[PDB]
This record gives structure tokens, C-alpha cells and sequence, in this order.
């Protein structure tokens, strides 16, 4: 799997389950084209977004729908979403894990990139 | 100052100096319209972005140009930029500080909302 | 102020007010000896912990009493406290700010070392 | 596995490999007794520290030897180690993952606690 997303909840100390994730790829006309989407599992993970064939060199945006998640838990958070924007595969094919750790007024994101 | 931005460097243990910051507001036609911008100071801070008069309720995006910062340091980074997207909500006196802590393959952002 | 502590609350998007902070220095017999302490202010800050004269090179521990903070808010937390352990090193004018960002099941700490 | 540690490197965007981890348990005399230790794998993970039988209710400290890690990469970091102190199993047996994300002058730690 070349692109995986993992989301964790810093309030509950749990995976963040059923979080919507949308991936976009920047097109030649500078617009963000829909690329893939899904929801995190019971483990906070989202796999199977793309294939090595389709995940070509480009600029990608991973939008994680954090506000919808918090609101479903009774919390009015600060952010609309977390957005992770990066160039992928520009020094050859890599496997990318995009991890996010969520709180109501903060989040962090890291990437783990491997061969 | 209803809106301040503060950027810190987790590699050097320092303010992140001379980082470009762009603020956008969501318009009517769902377009991100430029709103304010600047470069962080020697203290990693950016003040004077807007006024209480202009900073009305709405959806805002703060783009922090992290990739160019790391390139200036000779360090290969992951993200193109950090994007912080939020709704400004009245209901009383509020000042917003958007803080970001930067590493090459990670960032963190929090909002400190006070009065 | 050669040593400041700043604590922020990632759930409320606010300074973490009235948090107990204890600082220790490593002695000769490898015992943590109390050095300084206080409670964070309304701005989440704790100043006046020590003087340039007393804050010599050595190994220091800053203990931030996070569990009691979350208990005061009625929120079940994971950690007993956050502990920040570091060597203070001269070689020129240096001021240390130990920042912490708190969530119930997570914390983050950075050092901003300036002159 | 009731206790797992995962460590990631925010500079390289990689697991933090070969990081020493020491676990202590607070004894009746208020002293920290050695409990378990190991080093992170190629995946940044450390499994097999303990068993459900031996991992009883108590206050535990997980010390992650971050300074040794950074120094081996040519970096002089701020912290001596990251310390994670928590009560375990005080509302019945749980599975704990202690995750840490490391930078030279910052780290974060979260816990994922499951049934
Ligand atoms: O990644 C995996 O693969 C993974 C998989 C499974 C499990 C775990 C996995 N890892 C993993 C682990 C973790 Cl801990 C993780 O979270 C990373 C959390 C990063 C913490 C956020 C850092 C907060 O920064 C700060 C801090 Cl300290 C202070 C401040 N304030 C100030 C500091 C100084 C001066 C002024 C201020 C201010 O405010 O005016 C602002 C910020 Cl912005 C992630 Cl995203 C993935």
C-alpha cells in the first residue's frame, strides 16, 4: 500500500474511528482534482486509497475531516479540518504513512516515508 | 491584534524566523481570497495582520510556507506548507494566536483563543 | 529570566492556568534535588524561577503536574505528570523557555533557547 | 502484548530505530524499580516488554533514550530522554501503546489504550 492514513484521538487515547479523509492531486491547471477518499477503521487506519500505478509523482493534499469527528463527540473544535500537502514520489516511488494526532484546538501531523 | 501567528523550529530550538505566512478568507463563491500576509520576525511572530473591524466571523486559512524555510536551512522537508483552517466565531471579546511548531517531516499547530 | 515555563491546553485552546511546576537539579549523589517551583499564571506562564547566578550548567528536570490539572477540569488523563529533562549548557548568553502543550492522553514539549 | 512502545523521527520521517527504552515501576518504598527494557526495531516498535501476569496495577515510567539516538545521528539535542509516567491497569487490564515523536528540541508522546 503506497498511501496510508492513521488518525489518533489525544482526548480519549484511542484511534480516531470513522474519520472522513479526502485526497486530492494538483492538476496541470493548478486545480485540486479528487484522487481518493475513505474513512478510518476501528484501528484509526485507512488503507487501500490508491495503487502504485495510480500514485504517480505530484503534489497531493490529504484532508482529514476533524471538525465532523469532534462534533459527533459533542465537542466544538477550532479547526475545520487538518490538511496535509506534500510532493509524493519525486525521488522515486515511496510508501507514505500520514499520521495525525487530534485535539479540539490542536493537531499534529507527521509522515513516515519508507522504501 | 485579533490575529497573531507564532512559528517555532523544533530542530534548532528557536523561533522560526523569516517564514512567509499567508491568510485567506472564504468568500461567497467558495474561493479562498487573499486576506493578509507577512514574514515572521526574529521572535517567530507575525502581528498586525488585521484589525478588529476587518476580522469578522468567517472561515479563514493560514498558510505557513514551511518548505521554503527548510530549504533555506538545507534540510529536505515533507510538506509544501502547513495549512490551518478555522471558523472565527464572535460571542464576545476574542484574540486568536495560531501557533505552529515545525520539524522537517512533522508539524503541530494549536490555537490559543483568549480575551 | 534564564528559565521560563509556558503551558497550553489543547482541549480548551487556552493557557493552562494554575498548573503546578517543579524544577529539580541533579546533585552529586545522583539525587534529584528541588530547585524551584510555582504555579502557572493566567497567561499559562511561570517566570522568576531562578537567576542567572544560580542557573549554572547541570542537568535539570521540569515536572509539570498535568494529572491534577485535568482532574480539576473533570477529565480523565493518562499521565501523572510531564517531565522535561535536559542539560543546561553555557558557551554564551542563553534564555530557556520550556513550552508544553497538554491533552488528556498526550503532551508535547519544546525548548526555545534564545539570547 | 499489554505494553508496546513506538518511536518516530520527525527529522527523517522514519521510525526511530535502535532507541533504548527502560521501564520502571514504582515500589511500595516510593523508589523506581527496574521493570523491563529493550530497543526499538526497524519499524520503530518495541514489543514483548512484559506479560499480562506481570503487568499489574501500578505507576510506571517509560524512559526513552532520545539523547543517545540524536547523538548517534550527529545531532546535539536538548533533552536527555523522554519520560512517560502513568498509572496502568487501575480500572482493569488494558493494552497500552506509548508512542513518541522526536525532534532535536521537542518531542511529543501519546498513549493509545484499548481493551
Ligand atoms: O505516526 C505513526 O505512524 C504512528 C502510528 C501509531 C501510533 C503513533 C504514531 N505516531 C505518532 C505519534 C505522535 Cl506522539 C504523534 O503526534 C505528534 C504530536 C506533536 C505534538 C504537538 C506539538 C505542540 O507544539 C507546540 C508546543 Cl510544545 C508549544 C507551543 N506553544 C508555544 C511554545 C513556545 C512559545 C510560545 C508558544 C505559544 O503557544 O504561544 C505551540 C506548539 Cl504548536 C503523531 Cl501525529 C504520530
Amino acid at each position: 500500500c503506497p498511501l496510508m492514513v492513521k488518525v489518533l484521538d489525544a482526548v480519549r487515547g484511542s484511534p480516531a474511528i470513522n474519520v472522513a479523509v479526502h485526497v486530492f492531486r494538483k492538476a496541470a491547471d493548478d486545480t485540486w482534482e479528487p484522487f481518493a477518499s475513505g474513512k478510518t477503521s476501528e484501528s484509526g487506519e485507512l488503507h487501500g486509497l490508491t495503487t502504485e500505478e495510480e500514485f504517480v509523482e505530484g503534489i497531493y493534499k490529504v484532508e482529514i475531516d476533524t471538525k465532523s469527528y469532534w462534533k459527533a463527540l459533542g465537542i466544538s473544535p477550532f479547526h475545520e479540518h487538518a490538511e496535509v500537502v506534500f510532493t509524493a514520489n519525486d525521488s522515486g516511488p515511496r510508501r507514505y504513512t500520514i499520521a495525525a494526532l487530534l485535539s479540539p484546538y490542536s493537531y499534529s501531523t507527521t509522515a513516515v516515508v519508507t522504501n
